[PDB]
């Protein structure tokens, strides 16, 4: 359940989140570019998902992606502030669930998203650890799916 | 025309939507849930695009709308992001209006928010002045709509 994936978030889990994001949430535009496009070219088999967005190998230059990648960013930024309240968290993640139940994302299609989250991170410097704490926030959402 | 509504976002409009969303911005569970609620008390008929939030009049304790209201200021937090660069609000606004399309909200139902953020920001003594910038902002979201 979402509730018990929530619990799994412990303090040093946290504090790596907030650590890492930190530094990748300092340039929402270049970073969130940088994970979406990473995705397709690690899974093309998502590129599907994202017809209206047009051309995605146009990456920067085309302003759909642009626009998508940036938004993307912010609902990270919300996870991240609501760490603090498991309550908020939850209802939070409950909400950001409902549009990518309704096109059928699963737990296991969201999940490809972190391998992305993993290259972003390694490309600031922050390792295994980081990528693991961020594996369990990623895990959160996927219990609501 | 989404581009010609953020010209109207003169130096000073952006000024003082940054200056207000210091203090607005600083507490989004609190006020969004506010700007939220006022929205339902003062336009009753609005409620009827949120059947899925259940019995909203339960105000914060409801947990979708909470979670709904929290999540509504990051959208407001990613357009004062934005800014300075026209070309990145604009991407960002057509995003977000998207989904207010699928659901049929017309430029004249999305107006009916300017009231509420009018006495939000007036709460926390930010005059017509800072409202008019406001109503400038959600301008920029009408030309999309
Ligand atoms: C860290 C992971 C992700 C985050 C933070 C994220 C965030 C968002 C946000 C904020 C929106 C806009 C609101 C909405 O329409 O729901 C959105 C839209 C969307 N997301 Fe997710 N998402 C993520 C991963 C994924 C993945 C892995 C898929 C599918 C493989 C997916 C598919 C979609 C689609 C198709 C849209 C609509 C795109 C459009 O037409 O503009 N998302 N997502
Ligand atoms: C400045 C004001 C507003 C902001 C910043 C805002 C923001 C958002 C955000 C970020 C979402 C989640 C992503 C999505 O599904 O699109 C959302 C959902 C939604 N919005 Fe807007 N919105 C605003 C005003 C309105 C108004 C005035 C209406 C209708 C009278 C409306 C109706 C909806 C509905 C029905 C949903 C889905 C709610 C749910 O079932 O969870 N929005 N809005």
């Amino acid at each position: 359940s979402v509730y018990d994936a929530a619990a799994q978030l412990t303090a040093d889990v946290k504090k790596d989140l907030r650590d890492s994001w930190k530094v990748i949430g300092s340039d929402k535009k270049g970073n969130g570019v940088a994970l979406f496009t990473t995705l397709f070219a690690d899974n093309q088999e998502t590129i599907g998902y994202f017809k209206r967005l047009g051309d995605v190998s146009q990456g920067m230059a085309n302003d759909k992606l642009r626009g998508h990648s940036i938004t993307l960013m912010y609902a990270l930024q919300n996870f991240i502030d609501q760490l603090d309240n498991p309550d908020d968290l939850v209802c939070v993640v409950e909400k950001f669930a409902v549009n990518h139940i309704t096109r059928k994302i699963s737990a296991a299609e969201f999940g490809k998203i972190n391998g992305p989250i993993k290259k972003v991170l390694a490309s600031k410097n922050f390792g295994d650890k980081y990528a693991n704490a961020w594996a369990k926030l990623v895990a959160v959402v996927q219990a609501a799916l």
